[PDB]
């Protein structure tokens, strides 16, 4: 019956919908096309920041390391790195800007620092995520073409990963806390999962947007009473020039939280 209104909401938006929710309080899950692949767009940046924090566990100085990027690293969507060009930015700051403003230059910088795309994939493999695959740099990874497995994951995989990283034992304590802190300071997420949750709840999320009207959001939610909820929602549409449907992500959140 969740099955139904989601099925319903999907046709209505003439899109494809993947949902994975993990209620950590009772072990319950809601899964919808959750083994299907979906272009992750900026949501991978969550995995990317966790990878940096992993590395930082054997590199005390890595997070304060100052990066002096040139003008040519700048992309269209790089508000924060643009702001700090003259002075540069620390690894930490870059992680923040990539999580909280979805800065694409910050992301590309963080991938170099780590040792390239494959380093991100190896990190995912290391925490038991078999589906996450990063194939292209920013900004080419947002093409989100139908049936293209490049730069995709499954809602289940990403939900499992976010659970491990933010609530479980995949990172060491300080790192794990920092990842949570970055997520809770996100500025891009007002109209998606946040919009579907009660305003007294605590939400930490990473959004992702792309071609084919791709509208994504992965979140951990802290309800006023009880243990936290992991919620991942991926949505994509028929035509390449589709307009985003952030409302759909809010609607899905409402549907899901109504069960619980």
């Amino acid at each position: 019956s969740v099955d139904k209104q989601l099925a319903e909401l999907e046709r209505n938006a003439n899109g494809r919908l993947g949902v994975a929710m993990i209620n950590t309080g009772n072990g319950t899950k809601i899964l919808y096309r959750a083994a299907q692949r979906f272009p992750f767009c900026s949501t991978f940046k969550f995995m990317l920041a966790a990878a940096v924090l992993d590395q930082s566990q054997s590199q005390p100085n890595l997070l304060n390391k100052h990066i002096n990027y040139h003008e040519s690293d700048l992309l269209s969507y790089a508000p924060i790195t643009r702001k700090n060009l003259a002075h540069g930015m620390t690894v930490s700051e870059l992680c923040a800007a990539t999580i909280q403003y979805s800065d694409n230059t910050a992301a590309n910088l963080l991938i170099k620092e780590l040792g390239g795309l494959a380093a991100v994939n190896q990190f995912a493999r290391s925490i038991g995520d078999q589906m996450f695959r990063l194939d292209r740099w920013e900004p080419d990874l947002n093409t989100a073409r139908p049936n293209d497995p490049r730069d995709t994951t499954t809602p289940a995989a990403m939900a499992a990963s976010m659970n491990k990283l933010v609530l479980g034992d995949a990172l060491r304590p300080a790192q794990r806390s920092q990842l949570a802190v970055w997520l809770k300071g996100n500025t891009t997420g007002d109209a998606t999962i946040r919009a579907g949750a009660p305003t007294d709840w605590i939400v930490g999320d990473k959004t992702g947007s792309g071609d084919y009207g791709t509208t994504n959001d992965i979140a951990v939610l802290w309800p006023t009473k009880g243990a936290p909820i992991v919620l991942v929602v991926y949505f994509t549409q028929r035509e390449k020039d589709a307009k985003p449907r952030r409302d759909v992500l809010a609607s899905v959140t409402k549907i899901i939280l109504s069960q619980i």
